[PDB]
This record gives C-alpha cells, structure tokens and sequence, in this order.
C-alpha cells in the first residue's frame, strides 16, 4: 500500500481539517484515484465515510457524484461543504438552469442528485464525464433498496470508466451481493470499518412501567431545575412512545424537542437544528433521527425499548460521543417489547436479509439478559485484527459497560 503525498496531505488540512486519513480510508481514495476501481464499503457508524467520496474531487479538481433519495438532507451536506470552501450543490428537476449551466462549466466539486433524476438524465451524465470528469459516484444504501437501485443499473453501462462507492449500513453478505449486481459493479474492492467506540459506556435496565420513574435516574438537578447531564437523545419505537416520553419529561419542565416521520420535514428540520444549537437539550426520536445529526457532543443516548437487532442497535449508539468524550448508551427494555419487534422482522421481503436480521434479533435478546461484558458480546462479531488495545484496556473497568463495574 502506498503512501498520500504531500500535496494530497495539504488537501486534507485544507478544506477538511484532518492531520491524516485512516486506514480504510486511504484504502477507497487511492483506488478510486488510482485505479478507477468500484468500491464496496461496509460502513460503521462514526468512522468517517463522508472523506471516501467527498475528498477525491477536491484534490483532483473534478465532480463527485452523490447519490441519495434523501433531498431532505443534502442541504446540510451542501451548506457544510460550502463552509469548508469546497463549492457544492444539489442538482435537481426544480434546480435554477444557472446551476446546471455551472456544472457544466467545472464550478462544483460535489453533486448531489436522486436516484430519479439519474435515470432521467443519463445523457447529461455523460456530457459531465466527457468534458469535465466524474471522479466517482457515491451511493448510500442506508439512504434508500432494491427498487431505487434498479434505476442505477444503467450507470455502469453509460459510465464504464467512472467507478462506484457504495456505502452499506449492513455486514448481510446477501445485501452487499445485491448492491454489487443492482449497481453492476466490475471487480469492486471490499472494505468492511468495524470498530468499537471505547468511550461510549454501555448499560441495560428493565422497564418499571413507568416513564418518569424509569428515566428520573438519568436526570441531575441543578439548583431546583431538573436536567439531562448533557445533550441527550431517547429513542422510542414508536411516533406515539415519542409523544408520552415527551408529554411525561415536558411535567420536569425539561428542555425537549419530539422528532418522528409523523412531522413535516420543516418541523423535524427545526427539532434537529435546536439540538445543534444546544437550544434543547434532549430529542426524543423514532430512529427517523440519526443520519448526519452534526453533533459531536452527545453524551447520553437511551433506548427506550428493546433495540430492533443487535446490528441496529451497533449503529445507532454510535451517533454518541464523537467527540471522543466519555457517552452513555443505556437501554431500557422489558420481554413484552421483545415479541412486538419479532412481528416486524417478518415485514421483510429479502428472506436472507430477513433470517440475517432474525439472528440479529436473537443475538439482541441474548444480549439483554446476559451478565457478561456487554461490549464484549457486540465485539464478538468482528475479527481480531479490528480490536484493538484501547478496548481491552476499557474492559473489565467501570467505564466499559455495566457488568464490568463491582
Ligand atoms: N481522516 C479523519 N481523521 C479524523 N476524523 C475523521 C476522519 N474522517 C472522518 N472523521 C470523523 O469521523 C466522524 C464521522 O464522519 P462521517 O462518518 O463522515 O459522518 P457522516 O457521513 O455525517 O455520517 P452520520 O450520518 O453522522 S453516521 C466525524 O467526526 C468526522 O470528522
Ligand atoms: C468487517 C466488519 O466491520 N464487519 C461488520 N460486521 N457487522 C455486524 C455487527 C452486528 C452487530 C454488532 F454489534 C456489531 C457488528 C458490522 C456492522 C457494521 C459495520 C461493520 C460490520
Ligand atoms: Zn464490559
């Protein structure tokens, strides 16, 4: 493996702030860069899948594209880049003609485009890559499925040269064998970022049938006003839960913002923002609320209920402590809310991906009950070349998890 030079570390510094790229990183930008090789990066939440798709284009001067359905959210993308001074916009059917007209001209480094507007201008597509040059294709699965993929079938087949990120949320070797033939990808390099988040303290409680009772524990009074110790976020398995969680902590007085799919994307938009501005201190949320929070500084996060699997649950704590300080993940659950999550997992038409999810699911339960490290038991599932020191020496310490303390 080679070596980023001078010019690329600059880069790096310069519109993204980093000393350095990490390991899996550097891995997808040289290939890209280099080899023009399709990549498939089985992604963990924290690590940084952002830089493999966002970073090429800026060093090199060309367009990137990214691809999601998620129009709601490539504003924050967008208008962070453009802070970083790296120009970028989204190109969409109700886009000013001037933006295209500046696309065409070389004046953005990053596209943002729906799966929709792809399959509609494929030919605009291939003007952009003869003239200016498409650096690569980013696609998010997590963002979409399937059916949003058929209609980038015809990307490898008009863009033969231009290779293809994608990012998957899931380690189902089924779905990154789906995403390979949906996208139709030629010889693609696999990655996988599997790491623990040693600073996120892990803890499971039982339900007492009763909502202030259950979360008075977290709470700190400070002089005669009840509070979070910090930025915390709760999540609930329903749009109902969301609103009685709320109802219960708005009694305390407790600075609080709801946000579920039931809510506009204006309303959800201004929940989000208030907890950037440390405007709320705490988001009860259906995990409608998770992707590109912005927030470094959450310190607690609780589940209120049963996480759905233990793949789900890995990637939702890990929205917690980004900013390498000490986090708490705490779930609350009870075995009432085990069986109403079972009856969801049949809802899934990929039987491989539905009996993946059901050992998940398994593996979840079995994680709830049991008396040993938990951070152990969500480890287990990668190799021993991604665990390093700094988790060994958290285990079996009070700052690890609950079944490490005395
Ligand atoms: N080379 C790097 N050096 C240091 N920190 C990095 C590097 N690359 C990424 N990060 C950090 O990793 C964290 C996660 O970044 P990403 O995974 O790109 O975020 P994101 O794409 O917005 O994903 P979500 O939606 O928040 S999971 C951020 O704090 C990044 O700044
Ligand atoms: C190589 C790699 O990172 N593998 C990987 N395996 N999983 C599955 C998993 C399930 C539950 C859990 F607690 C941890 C891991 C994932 C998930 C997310 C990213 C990568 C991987
Ligand atoms: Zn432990």
């Amino acid at each position: 493996w080679p070596a980023p030079n001078e010019e690329q570390v600059t880069c790096l510094k310069m519109y993204f702030g980093h000393s350095s790229f990490k390991p899996v990183q550097w891995k997808v930008i040289h290939s890209v860069l280099e080899e023009r090789r399709d990549n498939v990066a089985v992604m963990a939440t924290g690590y940084g899948k952002s830089l493999c798709f966002q970073y090429p284009p800026v060093y090199v001067g060309k367009i990137g594209l990214v691809i999601s359905p998620l129009i709601s959210l490539m504003e924050d993308q967008v208008l962070q880049l453009k802070m970083s001074n790296i120009p970028a916009c989204f190109l969409g059917s109700a886009q000013s003609e001037n933006v295209l007209t500046d696309i065409k001209l070389g004046k953005y480094r990053i596209v943002y485009v729906t799966p929709e507007y792809c399959s509609g201008n494929m030919g605009l597509l291939q003007q952009l890559e003869a003239d200016i040059g498409i650096t690569l294709i980013a696609v998010d699965e997590a963002h979409c499925f399937r059916d949003s993929f058929r209609k980038l079938g015809s990307l490898k087949t008009a863009l033969p040269m231009v290779p293809i990120v994608a990012l998957t949320a899931t380690a189902s070797s089924s779905i990154r064998e789906d995403i390979v033939r949906c996208l139709n990808l030629r010889n693609p390099q696999i990655t996988c970022t599997g790491f623990d988040r040693p600073n996120l303290y892990l803890e499971v409680r039982r339900k007492t049938g009763n909502i202030l009772q259950d979360l008075q524990p977290f709470l700190v009074k400070t002089s005669s006003h009840w509070e979070f110790e910090g930025p915390t976020i709760i999540y609930c398995p329903s749009r109902k839960m969301t609103q009685q969680v709320t109802g219960e902590l708005r009694k305390l007085n407790l600075s609080c913002g709801t946000y579920h799919a039931g809510m506009s994307f204006s309303t959800r938009k201004d929940i989000h923002h208030r907890f950037v501005r440390d405007e709320i201190q705490c988001v009860i949320a259906t995990i409608a609320f998770g992707m590109g929070i912005n927030k470094a500084d959450i310190r607690q996060v609780i589940h209120y209920g049963a996480p759905k699997d233990m793949e789900s649950y890995y990637q939702e704590i890990g929205r917690a402590g980004r900013d390498g300080l000490q986090s708490s993940c705490h779930v609350l659950w009870a075995p009432a809310d085990i069986n109403l999550n079972r009856h969801l997992l049949t809802e899934i038409r990929n039987e491989k991906f539905r009996l993946y999810k059901l050992k998940m699911m398994a593996k979840m339960e079995k994680y709830l009950h049991s008396s040993r490290c938990r951070r152990q038991i969500i480890l287990s599932h990668f190799e021993d070349k991604q665990v390093q020191k700094a988790s060994l020496g958290i285990m079996g310490t009070e700052k690890c998890c609950d079944n490490c303390r005395s």
